[PDB]
């Protein structure tokens, strides 16, 4: 019906209570692979533009890595409104990831837990998926629609910096935006590549095979970060990002934190939790490393968003573009226009004139 009430009350309910969540998530990326997808209708104002990262973007609404891994829905997840797209994590050689199941909802909490463990179809197979693509994406990113891809590494590398490297290499050109995901909480010792010294290192080589590039495919390159570190890492990543040049940072990947109050039954699940419970973990964090990096440096703010309020809080802490996941997996389709409409109505409704003006508002307050 392409309504977000129906959506919301009935077609989504009787779905989840019908297929377990990777089931779903599935045949949600086979129905947005093929474009089945309700009504669009929202149109993009020049309020929701945003200038950053080297690109254009219609909105800044994009879709958070971990929907589409092997980048198998882009079209149609432009389709469905959102501002960019970022697909998967891929590593360098496919793997399985972890057995099933893997993921798991949390309802009451509108929140999810899941350690899928880095499926992905590989460097190759994502390499000539792109490519088959590659012009189409061209217009889009010149017509405001951008492309990241999330790079992450396999469970058996013995070289981490090796895996990132060549994810540059491969997709780097492919790319309007590279992600370094050194946050994922189901990977051992991955979060260990956010510390000082092993992300210096790590960064310097992604950095110099990225420049390495020929300029038309010469991708910007941003650093994806845990919203569980330390004060101490915060600073120590704003240090390293500001001594290398890092030209941004997605904050925050899901948490191994259970903040007390969790009702869901599987809250005590392995696994990173996303949706409402993380949100204003996230937010805080994207408030600090804003804060850090006087600035500076774009950050694209991803953690519970599900309404307008969501974002334009995350855009005033600091975000020049927000990202959302687990909303979609409650509500379906129609919550991408009705955060892009609610978002658009309270920036008036603050006296913003557009996206850009809001960007780091507190700060300023
Ligand atoms: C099932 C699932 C899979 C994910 N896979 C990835 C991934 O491969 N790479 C990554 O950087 N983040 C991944 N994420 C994290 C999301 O990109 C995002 O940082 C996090 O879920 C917070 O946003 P949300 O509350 O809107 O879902 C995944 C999240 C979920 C729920
Ligand atoms: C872990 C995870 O990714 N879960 C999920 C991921 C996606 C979805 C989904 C998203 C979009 C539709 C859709 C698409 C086109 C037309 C109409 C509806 C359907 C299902 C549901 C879940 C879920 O847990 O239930
Ligand atoms: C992904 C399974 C959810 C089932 C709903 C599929 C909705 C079809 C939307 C209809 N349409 C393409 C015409 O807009
Ligand atoms: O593949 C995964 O398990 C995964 C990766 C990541 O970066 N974040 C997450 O929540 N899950």
């Amino acid at each position: 019906t392409g309504d977000e009430r129906f959506y919301a009350e009935h077609l989504m309910p009787t779905l989840q209570g019908l297929l377990d969540p990777e089931s779903a998530h599935r045949l949600a990326v086979r129905f947005t692979s093929l474009g089945l997808l309700p009504r669009a209708r929202f149109q993009d104002s020049d309020m929701l533009e945003v200038r950053v990262l080297g690109h254009k973007f219609r909105n800044p609404v994009g879709i958070a890595a971990g929907f589409d891994k092997h980048g198998e829905a882009v079209d149609g997840l432009y389709k469905m409104g959102f501002g960019f797209v970022e697909i998967g994590s891929v590593t360098p050689k496919p793997q399985e990831g972890n057995p099933r199941p893997r993921v798991f909802r949390l309802p009451e909490d509108q929140a999810v837990i899941n350690r899928y463990g880095f499926n992905s179809h590989g460097l190759s197979v994502v390499e000539h998926r792109l490519r088959a693509r590659q012009q189409k994406q061209a217009k889009l990113t010149e017509d405001g629609l951008p492309l990241g891809v999330n790079l992450g590494k396999n469970k058996t590398s013995v070289d981490a910096a090796e895996d990132y490297a060549e994810g540059v290499r491969v997709l780097g050109p492919l790319a309007d935006y590279l992600v370094v995901n050194v946050s994922s909480p189901n990977t051992a010792g991955l979060r260990s590549l956010q510390g000082k010294a092993e992300l210096r290192r790590l960064l310097t080589k992604v950095l110099q095979e990225r420049d390495g590039l020929r300029r038309v495919h010469r991708p910007a390159v941003l650093v994806k970060i845990a919203p569980d570190l330390t004060s101490q890492d915060k600073e120590d990543i704003a240090s390293v990002v500001k001594e290398l040049g890092i030209d941004g940072l997605i904050v925050t990947n899901t948490t191994v934190s259970r903040p007390a109050g969790l009702q869901g039954a599987l809250r005590s699940e392995t696994g990173g939790l996303s949706g409402k419970p993380l949100r204003d973990l996230s937010t805080q964090t994207i408030r600090e490393m804003y804060a850090l990096t006087q600035g500076r440096v774009p950050i694209i703010g991803v953690g519970g968003v599900s309404s307008g309020q969501d974002a334009l809080e995350k855009i005033r802490a600091g975000a020049s573009l927000v990202q959302l996941y687990t909303a979609l997996t409650f509500w379906g389709p129609p919550v991408v226009g009705k955060v892009k409409r609610e978002l658009e109505a309270l920036l008036k409704e603050q006296g913003f004139g557009g996206v850009t003006d809001a960007i780091g508002a507190d700060h300023r307050r």
